[PDB]
């Protein structure tokens, strides 16, 4: 099984560009990351940022969850992500995203020791 950390991981982090590019990056990055295997997920926030930078925000500023837990933690700075959705052309096994791209605070849940991110929460 992944441990919770890993799938944060994958699903969220992509510190390999500083944004994104065009219009199929959540087509590609989707497939890639695994997320289109057996079914389409259907929303997910890419991370354009270091994973240190990610990590650091379990020591930012502490907020509710969304779900009313007390361990989510919204970034000081805004950070560049992408939003990816599936759109109405989209049928599984040819899932289809739009893609999003903006600069924005993130929202992570953090548990654990080391005390890292493991739910992506939301972006302001
Ligand atoms: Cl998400």
């Amino acid at each position: 099984k992944e441990t919770a950390a890993a799938k944060f991981e994958r699903q969220h982090m992509d510190s390999s560009t500083s944004a994104a590019s065009s219009s199929n990056y959540c087509n590609q990055m989707m497939k890639s990351r695994n997320l289109t295997k057996d079914r389409c997920k259907p929303v997910n926030t890419f991370v354009h940022e270091s994973l240190a930078d990610v990590q650091a925000v379990c020591s930012q500023k502490n907020v509710a969850c969304k779900n009313g837990q007390t361990n989510c933690y919204q970034s000081y700075s805004t950070m560049s992500i992408t939003d990816c959705r599936e759109t109405g052309s989209s049928k599984y096994p040819n899932c289809a995203y739009k893609t999003t791209q903006a600069n924005k605070h993130i929202i992570v849940a953090c548990e654990g020791n080391p005390y890292v991110p493991v739910h992506f929460d939301a972006s302001v």
